[PDB]
């Protein structure tokens, strides 16, 4: 049986973007019967750069009730805060032990701090990096390694984080014993990177976000906000003039899409009518249970709880064989 696991981010609340490109493919996918699923929130990544104490706090609530919402089934995903698991520390400063600094001096997020510290032209290669950013790729590698995962769902931007997570359980199986298995990529081939309400990629770094768990009028008034032009109605609109026609793709099935195609070749603001309805017809009853967790928040405390302990039961038989192979032994 395949084991799969999902490390999900921390630091903000999820928009749209989030559940049309990971949540609802990844609920989906979790579904398989011939894989054992492992989810798990990141809330120790989080304060890599987020040290604001209040974002991480909301932001694992937002995130925990948005999966649950969409239908993560904790029956059948193990489902846990990293936060949860003081096994994975255990084991990050093991696997730490044995992996080459190089690794840590290629990986992108460090690269890009350096090149933006000489695209600013500061002297300093390492001006205001901390060691969170530099050694995170040995922390994720624990992450996955401690439940021998054989597989991650990662996007093909993120392939790098699964090849160090490869070459440092090696160095382990090679020093020690082998103990872990070489987790592999797993890629969302039809994965569809959703635009924001400029034209960018929406993301909250962009503040360009439609959020997933507003209202119905207040979901109305956030898609009003999308860029068109100056098209009057009655002028003949093509579907990429306005991320408008992508997100209600994103929406609907092929056919309604046709239709929306053609009625467009229709007012920009009857289409972002059209549009939000199609939005606030499908997040509905999601959105009635997110606003039941949220409003009952200590129902996601039990779950989270319930699933650290299944984690912890398979990532403590690991770490006692890990403990055992590094020396670490009772004296008897």
């Amino acid at each position: 049986k395949k084991r799969v696991l999902t490390g999900v981010t921390t630091t903000g609340t999820p928009h749209l973007g989030n559940y049309v490109g990971a949540i609802r493919p990844a609920v989906r996918a979790a579904q398989n019967p011939d894989t054992e699923s492992f989810l798990f929130l990141a809330d120790y990544h989080g304060i890599i750069k987020c040290h604001e104490q209040e974002m991480i706090h909301q932001s694992t609530q937002a995130v925990a009730a948005t999966w649950l919402a969409c239908g993560l089934d904790p029956e059948r995903t193990t489902f846990y805060r990293q936060s949860d698991i003081p096994e994975v520390m255990e084991l990050n400063w093991i696997l730490t032990c044995i992996t080459a600094k190089g690794l840590m001096n290629r990986a992108h997020a460090y690269k890009a701090a350096v090149q933006a510290n000489a695209e600013n032209g500061q002297e300093d290669p390492d001006f205001g990096v901390e060691m969170g950013l530099f050694s995170y790729p040995i922390l994720m590698t624990a992450d996955i390694l401690m439940f021998n995962a054989n597989e991650v769902p990662v996007g093909r931007d993120q392939i790098q984080h699964v090849e160090m997570a490869r070459d440092i359980a090696g160095r382990f199986n090679h020093r020690f014993q082998e103990l872990f298995t070489l987790p592999e990529v797993k890629i969302d081939e039809n994965v569809e990177l959703l635009v924001g309400l400029d034209g960018r990629k929406m993301s909250k770094s962009y503040g360009n976000t439609i959020p997933l768990w507003e209202n119905d009028k207040k979901t109305q008034k956030s898609v009003n906000k999308i860029i068109t032009n100056m098209k009057e109605p009655g002028e003949p609109k093509q579907p990429d003039e306005s991320p408008l026609f992508e997100i209600y793709k994103a929406f609907s099935t092929p056919s309604e899409t046709a239709e929306f195609t053609q009625m467009l070749a229709l007012a920009w603001g009857e289409a972002k009518k059209l549009s939000a309805a199609k939005i606030n017809a499908e997040l509905a009853e999601l959105r009635e249970r997110y606003n039941a967790l949220t409003s009952n928040p200590s129902q996601i405390e039990e779950i989270l709880q319930a699933g650290a302990q299944k984690a912890r039961k398979e990532a403590r038989e690991l770490l006692d064989k890990v403990r055992d192979a590094v020396g670490i032994r009772p004296l008897k």
